């Protein structure tokens, strides 16, 4: 009866349950704004990314090849309608082909979150993990909005504004930095670093690079 929850990743308290505590204990939320995918008012997601606690990648290749697949649309369209259907408006492929975006995302990243091995469940279903993944990223960048970070410190789509207030909305709203980065001076994509606390309560802690975004940053309408 039980998964420790004061335990906290990449600390002298993580157990070595990882199926209580995540193997790759840092954990990386990345999101982008790009025009033309997502609502005018949110930034839309690109992965949750798990990572050794010194920042180390994970294998490029994922965790779990028994584990990998090419068909992620169909097994989370049949598990759960309205998971794909929040996929579709905050997970949009931005180059045209979300099922290639998401199976990449379940195989390389997916497949190393330990809490969701499959001998973790004691009563599992085929699919139940995958599930678990695409549903825990989709709520933290919903209770991560960094979109109204930014505007309740006046900033909104459709001006210039510097990479230094930008930093201090972040940092006065969330309580972090995050690394915020650029193409060409345009804002592409924010990125928000993780502990997890017991099984899967993430704490936010300072990004590890504060990004390309330097001088004044341009943030579209989308």
């Amino acid at each position: 009866s039980s998964c420790s929850s004061t335990a906290l990743s990449c600390s002298n308290s993580a157990n070595s349950d990882t199926c209580c505590s995540p193997e790759y204990g840092l954990v990386v939320l990345n999101m982008q704004w790009a025009p033309g995918y997502g609502p005018d008012n949110a930034f839309t997601l690109h992965g949750l990314w798990p990572d050794k606690c010194s920042g180390a990648y994970a294998p490029s290749g994922g965790c779990d090849s028994n584990r990998a697949s090419s068909s992620i649309a169909s097994v989370i369209k049949s598990k759960d309608s309205s998971l794909y259907n929040s996929m579709l408006t905050y997970w949009p492929s931005n180059q045209g082909n979300n099922n290639v975006f998401w199976s990449h995302e379940w195989s390389k990243h997916g497949t190393c979150v330990s809490t969701y091995d499959p001998d973790c469940y004691d009563n599992y279903e085929e699919g139940e993990d995958i599930v678990d993944y695409f549903q825990k990223a989709m709520d933290l960048r919903s209770q991560y909005n960094v979109y109204k970070a930014f505007s309740s410190n006046g900033i909104t789509p459709g001006g210039t504004y510097t990479a230094t207030e930008m930093q201090s909305a972040i940092e006065s709203y969330f309580g972090a930095k995050a690394k915020i980065d650029c193409s060409s001076g345009t804002l592409s994509d924010v990125a928000l670093y993780f502990y997890v606390r017991g099984r899967d309560t993430y704490v936010i802690t300072d990004a590890l690079s504060t990004g390309s975004c330097s001088g004044d940053v341009e943030y579209p309408t989308k």
